[PDB]
């Protein structure tokens, strides 16, 4: 009753995360074939579980992939010029039923909520490793992630999967053939014949050769709510070893800084209706400085949105073929991992229960729609309205339900029951952090706090300061930690 063969079309992170995960889940019990013809990438909290599922320890794969830790995103110039705050991978401290951020909002202890309420922002400022020299994490309350070279990770996972039995075909796909039912029959390669199988995984990127082209599945654009449709990127050496991604708001988008161990990936995500590619490139080069003078710039047109369905007949799209949003909250690898994890969970047998597709498609659509709402909030709640781009960010049509949630958030800070009510990766603490940092909404603390005992909250504020000072004195820098791993 089980399927016998999976064909993954396309390599990169999408294809080789799929192939490697299938071998960890199913072993030799099903055949996997991948057909395929450095970029710094950031990740989201759940990626720790992907490597754990494959049995890979950080000390094994991080050195081979130029990887560093990502404890937070540093948001620069979204509220006002010269202002920054951290969005940390750090879950809430709750005191007598109220988050510490609620207590802070009632009586702010400084200009920086992220300094008073969190530990991780200070760790980023001090270039800290999250692991001590003794190998232990400093602490989960800290669901951190990584920066890595996506090409090196793809090669690492390729070696992992091929060593465990994945068949690797190096060739171009010239055509996709459908049978009389409209299911994928086979893929025509340039010089290796036609590859057939039970299940086809479309990892062909924006081109979406199987799902979007051969099967002609409609694609739902997000461009009306999120206008950024383009990017220009370059790479420079490390001078920068800060354990966070930086997102610096610009006149028509934002610039990412993604620190690898000895390289920095940087790029300008922008809206082509507001600025030209050559002006985006000029801005990016000036931002990076003299190190970018001779670096080669890569220009990218983005397909922003999601497929209407992600599993159609015997085809499942994974990666940019399934959907994409700008990497403002580093969701690319997250979308891939969610798609693979849910594919294993909803894996079909030879009877191809249509209910599996229905559930799978709803889960993916809810993840992507929920992330879309979260990103819209980034531009809506950003206080800056200095030009037409940042004014328009407040007048675009909002996704269903968001207008009501925005009103709830200006009564009490976001919690589990006032955010997008389906799984979409991000937890309520991320909403609270972004709203406080972006500064554009009229937020209010809970009136009940004026009747509560303040001693527990005041104790917690003092503890955060004492712990941040202890960690500043004890933790090594990322460089010091990685130098110790190299010596070991």
């Amino acid at each position: 009753p089980m399927l016998k063969n999976v064909v993954v079309v396309g390599g990169g992170t999408a294809g080789w995360m799929t192939a490697s995960y299938l071998t960890a889940a199913f072993g030799d019990r099903i055949g996997v074939t991948l057909v395929e013809s450095g970029v710094g990438e950031a990740t989201f909290s759940t990626v720790r579980h992907f490597f754990e599922y494959l049995g890979l320890e950080e000390k094994e794969w991080m050195p081979a992939c130029n990887a560093t830790y990502k404890l937070a995103i540093r948001f620069e110039n979204w509220r006002e010029p010269g202002h920054h705050f951290y969005h940390p991978f750090e879950r809430q401290r709750v005191v007598d039923g109220f988050p510490l951020t609620d207590w802070w909002l009632r009586e702010p202890r400084s200009d920086r909520f992220d300094k008073d309420c969190f530990l991780v922002g200070t760790l980023c400022d001090d270039l800290k490793s999250p692991r001590q020299l003794n190998g232990e994490l400093f602490e989960t309350q800290f669901p951190y992630a990584y920066h890595f070279d996506a090409t090196l990770v793809a090669n690492y996972l390729r070696d992992y999967a091929v060593a465990r039995g994945v068949k690797h075909v190096l060739d171009d796909v010239q055509d996709v053939a459908l049978d009389d039912r409209g299911w994928i029959s086979h893929v025509v390669t340039g010089e290796s014949g036609n590859l057939t199988g039970d299940l086809f995984i479309d990892c062909t990127g924006f081109r979406s050769l199987l799902l979007g082209k051969a099967l002609a599945e409609p694609f739902q654009s997000y461009q009306d709510s999120l206008p950024n449709d383009s990017a220009v990127a370059l790479r420079v050496p490390q001078d920068g070893l800060r354990p966070c991604t930086t997102a610096t708001a610009q006149e028509a988008g934002w610039i990412w800084t993604i620190p690898l161990f000895d390289r920095i990936g940087t790029g300008y995500v922008y809206a082509g209706d507001y600025i030209s590619p050559e002006e985006a490139e000029r801005t990016l080069r000036a931002f990076v400085g003299p190190a970018a003078e001779h670096a080669d710039a890569n220009h990218i047109k983005m397909r922003i949105g999601r497929s209407n369905r992600h599993w159609v007949n015997n085809c499942v799209a994974v990666g940019l073929s399934s959907g994409f949003v700008e990497p403002l909250e580093s969701t690319g690898i997250f979308f891939i991992q969610h798609a693979i994890e849910q594919l294993v969970k909803h894996f079909p047998d030879e009877r191809w229960d249509d209910g599996l597709r229905t559930a799978y498609n709803k889960l993916v659509n809810n993840v992507m729609d929920g992330v879309r709402e979260f990103l819209v909030v980034h531009y809506y709640a950003a206080k800056r309205q200095d030009n037409q781009y940042w004014k328009d960010a407040k007048t675009r049509p909002l996704p269903d339900g968001l207008a009501e949630r925005l009103e709830r958030w200006q009564t009490r800070l976001p919690d589990n029951e006032s955010v997008f009510p389906h799984y979409h990766g991000f937890e309520s603490y991320s909403y609270v952090c972004m709203l406080l940092g972006l500064g554009g909404l009229d937020l209010k603390s809970s009136p009940a706090l004026g009747l509560m005992d303040a001693a527990p909250a005041r104790h917690e504020f003092k503890l955060v300061g004492e712990q941040a000072a202890e960690l500043a004195r004890t933790l090594p820098t990322q460089y010091e930690y990685f130098a110790q791993l190299h010596r070991a």
